[PDB]
C-alpha cells in the first residue's frame, strides 16, 4: 500500500486511549499525543507534572509564537488550563508535511493526565465549532488541509487488547479492513455527529423510539473508552443484555461498571454474552446499515486472573460511540464528503464462532425524525 509508513503508528494502554507521536517546535520536541475525535484542541503538557515523563519547553523552541491568550478546557472528571501560541508541527509516521498550528501549552491540570498512559497531550480532531476559547481557534486538521495538499480525510484502526493501530491521514489503507465500507452522514460538523436508527441485542430489536438513541446527540469519539448510552436507552439495553446472558448471574453493580468479574486465565465464556448492533442512517433515502460488536469489545480487560469491566455506560449528553465501538471497525472520517465509513477491522478481537460485522443495506423509514433539534 502507498500509505504503508502510517500503518501501526498508534500505541496505548487499554482504557487510556490511543496516541500518536507528534514533533513540535525547533529544534524538534516529540511527544505522545492522544488521538481524540471527540474534541477540537491541540494541547500538550508544557510544565512538569508527576504523571508526565516529558513535556513541551517553548523557551527552547526558536519557532514558538505566543498568542498572548489563556485557554481552559473542562471535562467531567476535571480540567486543564494553559496558554495559546503557534509553532511548527509534524507527525513522523503521519503525512510528509510540516504546518504552523495552534498549540495550547498546558500549565496546570486537574485529573487530566493519566498515571501510566504514556501520552503527554491531546489532538482534538473534531471541528472548530467546539474548539476553546471559541471557533476562531483553528484546529490542527483544519490547518493541515489549509496549508498543504493533504486530502481532507483521516481513518482510524484501533486494535484493542497494551494496544495499537493506525491513523492514516489523507486517505485509506485497504489492508486495515475487510468487506465493504458503509457510510453514514455527518449530520453537522462540530462533534462527529451521526444518527442511530435502531438497536438490536442478539438480533432482538430494543423497540425504543429512535429519537431516544440520539437524545440529545450521537457522536463518534475516539477519546472516550465506553459505549455511552442515554439513561433510558442504557436501562433497556442492560435489561435485554441481562436477559440474553441469563445462563450466568452477575451482580447489579457489574452492569453499572462499579464491580469487576474475573475468570481463570483463558476461560472467559464470551459465548454466553450477546452481540450488539447499532443501525446507522445510510447515504440513500430509507436505507440503513448495521455495525455489530462482540463482548470482546464491550467487556474491557482491566495474576492468572482475567478481570473485566462492563464498558457500556450511562450518559446524559447522548450516545458516545467510544473505543468500544471503534475497536471492531476501520473508521473513515471522510470530512471532504461529510460522512463516516465503517468496515470490519482486520485487527479486531474475535473468536472462532463470532466476528464483528458491518452489514447492509436495510430498509428503515422516517429516519429524518430520529435527530434532536
Ligand atoms: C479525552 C480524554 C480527556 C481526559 C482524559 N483523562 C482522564 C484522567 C483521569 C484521571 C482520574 C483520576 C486521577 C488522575 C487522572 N480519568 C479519566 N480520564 C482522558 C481522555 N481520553 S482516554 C479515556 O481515551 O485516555
Amino acid at each position: 500500500g502507498s500509505f504503508v509508513e502510517m500503518v501501526d503508528n498508534l500505541r496505548g494502554k487499554s482504557g487510556q486511549g490511543y496516541y500518536v507521536e507528534m514533533t513540535v517546535g525547533s529544534p524538534p520536541q516529540t511527544l505522545n499525543i492522544l488521538v481524540d475525535t471527540g474534541s477540537s484542541n491541540f494541547a500538550v503538557g508544557a510544565a512538569p507534572h508527576p504523571f508526565l515523563h516529558r513535556y513541551y519547553q517553548r523557551q527552547l523552541s526558536s519557532t514558538y509564537r505566543d498568542l498572548r491568550k489563556g485557554v481552559y478546557v473542562p471535562y467531567t472528571q476535571g480540567a486543564w488550563a494553559g496558554e495559546l501560541g503557534t509553532d511548527l508541527v509534524s507527525i513522523p509516521h503521519g503525512p510528509n508535511v510540516t504546518v504552523r498550528a495552534n498549540i495550547a501549552a498546558i500549565t496546570e491540570s486537574d485529573k487530566f493526565f493519566i498515571n501510566g498512559s504514556n501520552w503527554e497531550g491531546i489532538l482534538g480532531l473534531a471541528y472548530a465549532e467546539i474548539a476553546r476559547p471559541d471557533d476562531s481557534l483553528e484546529p490542527f486538521f483544519d490547518s493541515l488541509v489549509k496549508q498543504t495538499h493533504v486530502p481532507n480525510l483521516f481513518s482510524l484502526q484501533l486494535c484493542g487488547a497494551s494496544v495499537g493501530g493506525s491513523m492514516i491521514i489523507g486517505g485509506i489503507d485497504h489492508s486495515l479492513y475487510t468487506g465493504s465500507l458503509w457510510y453514514t452522514p455527518i449530520r453537522r460538523e462540530w462533534y462527529y455527529e451521526v444518527i442511530i436508527v435502531r438497536v438490536e441485542i442478539n438480533g432482538q430489536d430494543l423497540k425504543m423510539d429512535c429519537k431516544e438513541y440520539n437524545y440529545d446527540k450521537s457522536i463518534v469519539d475516539s477519546g472516550t473508552t465506553n459505549l455511552r448510552l442515554p439513561k433510558k436507552v442504557f436501562e433497556a439495553a442492560v435489561k435485554s443484555i441481562k436477559a440474553a446472558s441469563s445462563t450466568e448471574k452477575f451482580p447489579d453493580g457489574f452492569w453499572l461498571g462499579e464491580q469487576l468479574v474475573c475468570w481463570q486465565a483463558g476461560t472467559t465464556p464470551w459465548n454466553i454474552f450477546p452481540v450488539i448492533s447499532l443501525y446507522l442512517m445510510g447515504e440513500v433515502t430509507n436505507q440503513s446499515f448495521r455495525i455489530t460488536i462482540l463482548p470482546q469489545q464491550y467487556l474491557r480487560p482491566v495474576s492468572q486472573d482475567d478481570c473485566y469491566k462492563f464498558a457500556i455506560s450511562q450518559s446524559s449528553t447522548g450516545t458516545v460511540m467510544g473505543a468500544v465501538i471503534m475497536e471492531g471497525f476501520y473508521v473513515v472520517f471522510d470530512r471532504a464528503r461529510k460522512r463516516i465509513g465503517f468496515a470490519v477491522s482486520a485487527c479486531h478481537v474475535h473468536d472462532e464462532f463470532r466476528t464483528a460485522a458491518v452489514e447492509g443495506p436495510f430498509v428503515t423509514l422516517d429516519m429524518e425524525d430520529c435527530g434532536y433539534n
